[PDB]
């Protein structure tokens, strides 16, 4: 009878916390672009089920059939109608970063920078700046794993008083190309090859290299992504670059030359490449889920938008174009000046009608802000729009409710596909018929102009000789890091290439990093079983970028700070837990921002020894190493004998160590880890009897991110 | 210079001078391998050796490196036609992926039929042993979108495209003989609940989220399939080593007019094999691309995946003599009610040239039937009808993808069809039936000329939406499946079931997926609630199960490892060896894999070329740390003292040698090997484990043992050693 019931309609109600929508979750975190979002949005409480013309709907459950057990008929027009949406769903993904993740929040000007920009949303400081951000892979397609190694793409859609502007940049400050004409080239390599659709979000593969091994421009980038850099712990924990030179113009008609950066609040930090692909494998949402559950937590996402500002006089005075997307400008020698702070702080509530339907193009400047001439920057300026008319099917996608202004956009613009909007005044300009309304607005009203820039030069395809420099910035980068990111780029090229079938592009790609470090060469050789020549070791190297051979701020934990806030800690726990170290850790963790997560045998609660209950976070088997900052083990005799039974918690600690991370064990938790085929207690194996100064130690060990010094004998661990 | 030369144009060639071989397009690897459709998908294939690089247009270009500038430092002219074309193509490469199943890859074959099968239906590819029907054939799961993992816990689609001489007939199949859902209204519901949650997309390629199991919870009819999924049928060994099924009774009609109900089946030559679920995570993330690369590679190994299609036949008078109503795809015909009869040999021997214009584009629907082969009034099936056409309007640009290539029948096709986005063809005949214009050419075909018809099926009742009565049974094919098993089976289940719900956040939800368990099995129950930390009541513990079907209360057929051979050809086996590894070792072991059929493959401590003791090289498949024991069906580790203290200083090596006995995989140790094994913390070695001196004596009892697929007896000490 009530079997029955499930198969026919539902007409009675049928009903720590989960992932929501940021409207369930975050409804006071609130800005101007939300607001006008909210027209959009449905709340079906008490509503009927309908069809998509009003029609309600009586039965959900079956097809209009000829009898209970005949033949479905054609006049079910529910039933198509439903069918029919369902089955036009999907839309073409990005050709570039498919797989991505997004936010809102808002961007705040520290102090106006009239001296340098006209640009509204620069202008007033008490003004709070929407956005939207997307964050994104690069190579994979949409549904592939969010820990690879790859570059990861950083939009900003700026909803401005005087129009949108959208910062679309990466998180390296250089591009593997210098001109636009090579972009289908350079992707059609790094893409999965096209016989056999192989290899899914991996650069390591032969057409990569190939391509790498005859375009030396590309080897500076490529020295990004082999770094840990290509593996960020998080998109709220990495730095953010529009890479290009852009202008900036003020009411004077100045022109500064620019370049935007994103400073993390929350430091930079990376996975190792082996817990990130092991992390694309237990949770291949680990950086959008991350980011979620960030904003729901409070940990909002906070970055400082820096300018490096070059007046125009000064644009011919470096080592390098400032107009090559290949060259980064040290910070040693230009500055970045911290002007501005934006924070996310709410999640989507649909991510297809907002994160998938949203449209970022570097074109989509305002006022105060202008081109330079890089060649790569004016062939992304064609692309962005192009690519929009078939990913959202026309040239009316600015309708869609997450790309709509949020100032006026009065045009003579018409008809195309899906047009929302209803116009009933003159099409064309100049007319009388409405007195020319809407009107052309003077530069100084605010109608945007371009820098007039001199031209000079004859009609030709060729690239600038002072684009001709490929591996400086690559030996720079090198220098610049510490022996341990050193070794990290040296495994990364290994790791990939010995994944290079055809051995010629391995050793081709092996010569052209003769040219940036030897050393660098050598070990990279080695581990491929490749003899350098003589000739080879010896090739010539770079000199010093105006008198500059390192610069700290291309390394990661030299040159960037690490925060111990909004990290997360497993605590390893099972029935018989001593409940007042659980307590005493928790209360500690709380203190400095930290997140502690209880992994057990099984969900639901586990009894402590005192009798109390407490909720669990997830099983231990469900929720890997991988997933956590650090492992603290509390005391309890019964808990600890239930973890040694268990191969799952055992191989915890193992990987754990193995990861360089910090491993905390009160009392009898130690006897696990002797237990284990593990070397004795280092610097970040941290062991107590009183729980309270246990965590306190432990969190001290965390701020440093790594026991790096762990690194060597981790390799010898059977993990 | 060299180095500007590179930012120049280049005139000159790249390839390196003559001073393991790379997967390759199916045209550069085996291009004896051959069929009609793949003759006639050559005359859009193309060889750029010797062209010039030119325009969509036919316009030959200089300078494929740098955009037309005014000057070579100045501002990009809009005048640069080739740089916008070549933008602009790019910029439109994607089209919309598959709604379900978007994660697939596709191999071309051919298929053959025993006998003809002219006495149960009339189709013509059906008929005559002597022809080699043509088919492409593309594998896939279900949930996850296009960039999503091959090795994770899903069903898996198989869809067949045969191309005969009087139609293109799709067989469109999953790996489990029975679906989800009953009536087709109800798929966009499940679909939604299966896929990433709509507020944040997550997760990719899992059923383990709280929507999917809401659903289950609240429409009992799903409980048969996802008994299938939570088993290891769930999670596949390769696309040679599973069944398939087209789920549906379908209706064959003889030349007479007689009619009778089939299901289609698909049995695997190389035998029923699956991964465990530790292992298949594991290899979502260290190889994605785990089936499409296998089955890529067997093919260019030789080792062709071979099916055999199979038919379960009842007479129209049978219909109503089962305890299931056979119109309803939750449930199975028991083979051991209904035996399988195999009619026909299929062989896939040929990777496509380019993923995009053959795997990508390809479109298959159930509506795609042929003369002889007749739809039953199954309410999925019936939905199934309009929903593959309608979907590739959007997916395939318009109405007339049966024009890409891959598309295209290989028998005539004319009509009165005209225009439509992208048409190819060019029509010079009238457009309409009848006409006198061309002598109403094309024309009808008399059904006795091949003419399709639909078999007078009596249609009485009532205008209504009604779930037939028949239909509500929800808990009996449950339990046969369950009984079914063997223990392992059953346990592997219930780790199923308890891995997913442990994901799930609301813990109601939880608790009703173990109560609708109470009504299938109270131990699988019992054993799920005690991994949920749910304490079921008596009065649950007392719900009624279910009896036997037809006298049925276990099938041998429904088990995967008591009821389906294990096949030893085509298996991996990792060889682990460092410098110094005893030469003569690796060779006899080498042939004497070759001598089964097994593929040796040596992983060392860095790629190219290890030195044997003797002094000779031996070239590597990959590193050990590239290729880690997932990829295999077991290990073994040859003799040298130097490999061995080289590999026993390698985490990666001796972890090799942990997981592979964790994941109950078959591991040979010779001589000195051993000594590796023994300084790990693993037990007395068992019945999976091969200890010998003698190379070739060794491997010839390493592959005895690996003809049991697992060592299933070593379940219990495995969860004990440490991952
Ligand atoms: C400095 C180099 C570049 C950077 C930093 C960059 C950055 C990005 C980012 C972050 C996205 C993803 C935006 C989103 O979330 O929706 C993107 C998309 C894209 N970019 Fe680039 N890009 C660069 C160069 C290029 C070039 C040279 C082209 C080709 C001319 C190109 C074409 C595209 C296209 C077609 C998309 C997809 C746009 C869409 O579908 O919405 N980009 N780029
Ligand atoms: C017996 C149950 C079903 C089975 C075995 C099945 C099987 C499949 C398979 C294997 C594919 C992938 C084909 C490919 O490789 O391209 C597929 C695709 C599809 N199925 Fe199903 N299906 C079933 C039920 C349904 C239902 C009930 C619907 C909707 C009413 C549906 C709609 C679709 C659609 C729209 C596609 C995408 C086809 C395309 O894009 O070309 N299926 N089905």
């Amino acid at each position: 009878n009530k079997a029955i019931s499930t198969v026919e309609p539902h007409y009675e109600d049928t009903a720590v916390e989960p992932m929501m929508p940021g409207s369930d979750k975050t409804p006071k975190n609130r800005n101007e672009k939300l607001t006008q979002l909210d027209k959009f949005r449905f709340a079906p409480q008490g509503e009927s089920l309908r069809t998509n013309q009003g029609v309600k709907i009586s039965d959900n459950q079956n097809s209009l059939k000829s009898g209970a057990r005949g033949s479905t008929l054609l006049e079910d027009f529910i039933l198509r109608e439903k069918i029919t949406h369902f089955d036009h769903e999907r839309i073409p993904e990005r050709v570039v970063h498919a797989r991505g993740t997004g936010a809102h929040g808002y961007f705040q000007v520290y102090e106006s920078l009239a001296s340098y920009t006209t640009a509204e949303f620069l202008q007033d400081p008490s003004v709070k700046t929407p956005v939207f951000v997307r964050f994104s892979t690069v190579q994979g397609s949409r549904g592939s794993a969010d820990t690879v190694r790859d570059i990861r793409g950083w939009a900003t859609k700026f909803y401005t008083k005087e129009g949108t502007f959208d910062l679309v940049g990466n998180n390296t400050p250089v591009f593997f190309i210098q001109d636009a004409i090579k972009f289908p080239d350079f992707v059609h390599a790094v893409k999965p090859e096209p016989h056999n659709e192989i290899p899914q979000g991996q650069s390591a593969h032969d057409t990569f290299w190939d391509y790498i091994s005859l375009q030396p421009e590309t080897l500076h980038n490529v020295m990004w992504v082999m770094s840990d850099r290509g593996i960020p712990r998080s998109y709220r924990m990495m730095e953010g670059f529009g890479i290009h030179t852009y202008k900036m113009i003020n009411a004077e008609g100045q022109c500064h030359f620019i370049r935007f950066h994103w400073k993390p609040v929350y430091g930079v930090s990376s996975l190792i490449w082996d817990e990130a692909q092991l992390l694309t494998g237990c949770d291949p949402d680990f950086h959008r889920r991350e980011l979620w559950e960030s904003i729901e937590a409070g940990d909002y996402p906070e970055y400082e938008l820096g300018l490096q500002i070059i007046p125009e006089e000064d644009e011919h005075k470096f080592d390098f174009d400032i107009l090559d997307p290949t060259k980064l400008i040290p910070e040693s020698l230009v500055p970045v000046h911290l002007v501005g702070k934006m924070v996310l702080n709410r999640n989507p509530d649909n991510y297809f009608s907002e994160t998938e339907q949203v449209a970022f193009c570097p074109g989509n400047i305002v006022p105060g802000i202008d081109f330079s001439d890089d060649p790569l920057l004016q062939g992304r300026l064609f692309s962005y729009i192009d690519t929009q008319i078939s990913r959202l099917g026309g040239v009316n996608f600015h309708e869609i409710p997450i790309n709509k202004p949020i100032c006026p956009f009065h045009n003579h613009q018409r008809d195309g596909m899906h047009r929302m909007s209803i116009s009933g005044t003159a099409n064309y300009e100049p007319n009388s018929i409405n007195n020319n309304w809407p009107r052309e607005a003077p530069p100084t009203e605010g109608g945007f102009t371009t820098y007039p820039q001199p031209v000079n030069g004859y009609k030709s395809r060729k690239r600038s000789s002072t684009f001709i420099d490929f591996y400086s910035q690559p030996r720079l980068f090198w220098l610049s890091q510490t022996k341990v990111e050193q070794n990290h780029i040296v495994g990364g090229f290994s790791f990939e290439l010995g994944k290079v079938v055809r051995p010629w592009i391995r050793e081709r790609v092996v010569n052209q990093l003769t040219y940036i470090d030897h050393q660098l060469a050598q070990s990279v050789a080695d581990n491929l079983g490749i003899k350098l020549s003589q000739e080879q070791l010896k090739h010539p190297l770079p000199g010093p970028i105006n008198g500059l051979s390192k610069d700290r701020s291309l390394s990661m934990y030299d040159g960037h700070h690490q925060i111990l806030k909004s990290r997360q800690v497993a605590i390893l726990a099972a029935d018989g837990v001593c409940g007042d170290a659980i307590d005493n850790i928790m209360k500690t963790l709380k203190k400095y921002g930290v997140h502690g997560k209880i992994f057990a045998p099984h969900v639901g609660r586990i009894t402590s020894l005192q009798g109390n209950e407490i909720e669990v976070n997830g099983t231990i088997e469900g929720n890997p190493s991988v997933m956590v900052d650090a492992v603290i083990i509390p005391d309890g005799e019964d808990s600890i004998d239930s973890l040694m039974k268990n191969g799952n918690a055992k191989h915890y600690v193992i990987q754990a160590f193995k990861h360089l991370k910090a491993i905390g064990l009160q009392g009898k938790a130690f006897k696990l880890y002797d237990a284990l085929p593990l070397p004795k207690p280092d610097e970040g194996i941290v062991v107590g009897d009183k729980a309270a100064d246990l965590a306190e130690a432990f969190c001290n060990v965390m701020r440093g991110h790594r026991i790096w010094s762990r690194e060597s004998v981790a390799q010898e661990i059977a993990g």
